């Protein structure tokens, strides 16, 4: 069981 | 069980 | 069980 | 069990 | 069990 | 059990 | 059990 | 059990 | 059990 | 059990 | 050519 | 050519 | 060519 | 060519 | 060519 | 060629 | 060629 | 060629 | 060629 | 060639 969470804030 | 969390703030 | 957490702040 | 935490602040 | 923590501040 | 902690401040 | 701690301040 | 601590200040 | 501590200040 | 401590100040 | 692979790739 | 693959690819 | 691989690659 | 590999690669 | 490998590589 | 390897490589 | 290896390499 | 090895190498 | 080895090498 | 070895080498 693997979890992948990205967050990208690029102005 | 592996967890991958990225965060990228690039102006 | 391995955990990978990156954080990148690049202006 | 291994833990990898990077932090990169590059202006 | 091994722990790897980097921190890089490069202006 | 081994621990690796780097810190790099390069202007 | 071994511990490795570097610190590098290079202007 | 061995401990390795470096410190480098190079202007 | 052995301990290794370096310090280097080089302008 | 042995201890190794260097100090180097080189301008 | 240029090649990236991974389970999680964050560009 | 240019190639990315992954289970999660975030551009 | 240029090649990166990894379980987590963060560019 | 240029090659990086790793379980976690942070560029 | 140029080659880096590691369990954690931080460029 | 140029080669670095390690369990933790911090450039 | 140029070769560095280590359990922890800090450039 | 030039070769460094170690358990902890600090350049 | 030039060769350094050690358990802790501090350049 | 030039060769240094040691348990702790401080250049």
């Amino acid at each position: 069981d693997l979890i992948i969470k990205g967050i990208s804030v690029h102005i």
